[PDB]
């Protein structure tokens, strides 16, 4: 019935400020993003979009990171066109931090709600600044933070595929998606690079201006998808966010 | 008779100054370094050093690059107290332009000269501001440039192993060498990572710091494509002071 939304949006306004020394409520966020459903969905209204996108965001007692996330990308993410949902994936306890097995949660607990095609991988605290950083799937893996705010050495803050980047379902599933026994903060040696490169496939990514973000301020085939076990204790469906707080075991 | 030289050299004075405004003549830079031999050639006259360095550069017509290099990493490679060479792999003609055949070709070659065990690929463009920036080999493959001089960001000056590298002989050989088919400008495309992965290895490195690096500036197929596929033609072979440069025809596309 309705249109493809067109490549490119029209939408993109492009650079945008991004600033931490205003108090974010979350009332007033849901107010200005009205067209957002209850637990954090979006589609267009005017245009099929082909960007089945489920954000997952890896978290734990970040909740003001996490105001300015949804203050900021919430209106990226329309003015992009994409048909969307956020999932913030609590790990509950306080066991060592596994960011790898908590992004395999999310992506399994994603798929109950809705066919996503596209799963995009954030930190809670890494704002694009530039709409142009298209939160969304590519003909390879994407990368989507590439470079930090004042253009340093990026590899500590974003890595290889770290910091937000972008999978297929079909690219997920072909690398048995992440590892889960990588317990803690491993840096460039820990990047699931390694996984792409055994299955053939290489890394895409934007230009390193539109790619900004600005920071608030073998053993494959068996340790993956196919191994991941967890429980579900909670699952909360906030008006701009569903958080799910599971058990993902210890070391 | 010698000792071994120390881990660490004591000749190290850390951060450098790098300008490319003074003209460089290398007939006043060989006079500067008289310890280097015919060939760009030098090891200590005081210690045996364990590190057996050919240095690599893949080369066409950027003479007053070359200059420049020279004139700063001959000082910094004899403070390192390494026993090195320099190999410039000159591609003959003007073909679309072939990085990783000109590094097989380098490390065959400069084999032909001495029996080196550590292999330093290196961009002519590519000066170290830190001489405690090894430039030898590791128990992993070890990536040499880092980050760039002020505006941090490096990936396309550097990838994730271009710019400055360096692999053992064994870790060389275990990869089967670069591929030979990768034809123009690539990028981090063009990047070996995908080999090392295959065998097992990982990216050592320093800190961002110390690997800075400044450029000279004015502004399956693995097992298959490789050394044991190398096929090329020398053309010339000239002895400098300070370098030896091989001319060579790698083919087209």
């Amino acid at each position: 019935s309705l249109p493809a939304c067109p490549e490119e949006s029209p939408l993109l306004v492009g650079p945008m400020l991004i600033e931490f020394n205003m108090p974010v409520d979350l009332e007033l966020v849901a107010k200005q993003n009205p067209n957002v459903k209850m637990g954090g969905r979006y589609a267009p209204r005017d245009c099929v979009s082909p960007h089945k996108v489920a954000i997952i965001i890896p978290f734990r007692n970040r909740q003001e990171h996490l105001k300015y996330w949804l203050y900021y990308l919430h209106p990226v993410l329309q003015r992009q066109q994409l048909d969307y949902g956020i999932y913030v994936i609590n790990q509950a306890g306080d066991t060592i931090f596994n960011r790898a097995k908590l992004l395999n949660v999310g992506f399994q607990e994603a798929l109950k709600d809705y066919d996503y095609t596209c799963f995009v991988f954030s930190d809670v605290d890494l704002i694009p600044m530039n709409d142009h950083n298209a939160y969304r799937c590519f003909s390879q893996p994407r990368h989507i933070s590439v470079a930090m705010d004042k253009f340093g050495f990026s590899l500590p803050y974003v890595q290889y595929f770290g910091g937000v980047s972008a999978l297929s379902k079909q690219q997920f599933l072909t690398i048995n998606g992440f590892p889960n026994n990588y317990w803690g903060w491993g840096g460039e040696d820990d990047d699931i690079f390694n996984r792409l490169v055994f299955r053939g496939m290489s890394i895409s990514r934007p230009n390193a201006v539109v790619g900004r973000c600005r920071m608030i301020r073998e053993t494959m085939l068996s340790d993956g998808l196919n191994s991941l076990t967890y429980q579900v204790l909670d699952v909360q469906r906030y008006p701009l966010y569903t958080q799910i707080t599971v058990d993902i075991g210890t070391p």
